[PDB]
């Protein structure tokens, strides 16, 4: 599924993102935009074999199961199809997993260089919230 951008965010707010550990919803709009452009299907392979997955391109060397990451761990307990889903709800639960890891949204890289600093509220502008 393509999500629209107050559709993600009504979404992503429903499932308490909205200011966890203090990365207001436009963060993670915001996020979900440069990772996937709101498409729940998206997949990426990394150099080292491990893949992204989902609106938020979680990654399977830690967080999610896809039998072919040799080492690799499954954190937040799910295979990594689960990602994939229209439904957000696993994404989202990882995603707190991951934001809590220590390092905040900075494990997301294209958080980091393409959101972080910036006027995020504009990603939620518009919606009704
Ligand atoms: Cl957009
Ligand atoms: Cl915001
Ligand atoms: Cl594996
Ligand atoms: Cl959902
Ligand atoms: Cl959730
Ligand atoms: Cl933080
Ligand atoms: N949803
Ligand atoms: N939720
Ligand atoms: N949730
Ligand atoms: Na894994
Ligand atoms: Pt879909
Ligand atoms: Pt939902
Ligand atoms: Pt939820
Ligand atoms: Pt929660
Ligand atoms: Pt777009």
């Amino acid at each position: 599924k393509v999500f629209g951008r107050c559709e993600l965010a009504a979404a992503m707010k429903r499932h308490g993102l909205d200011n966890y550990r203090g990365y207001s919803l436009g963060n993670w709009v915001c996020a979900a935009k440069f990772e996937s452009n709101f498409n729940t299907q998206a997949t990426n392979r990394n150099t080292d074999g491990s893949t992204d997955y989902g609106i938020l391109q979680i990654n399977s060397r830690w967080w999610c199961n896809d039998g072919r990451t040799p080492g690799s761990r499954n954190l937040c307990n799910i295979p990594c199809s689960a990602l994939l889903s229209s439904d957000i709800t696993a994404s989202v639960n990882c995603a707190k997993k991951i934001v809590s890891d220590g390092n905040g949204m900075n494990a997301w890289v294209a958080w980091r260089n393409r959101c972080k600093g910036t006027d995020v509220q504009a990603w939620i502008r518009g919606c009704r919230l």
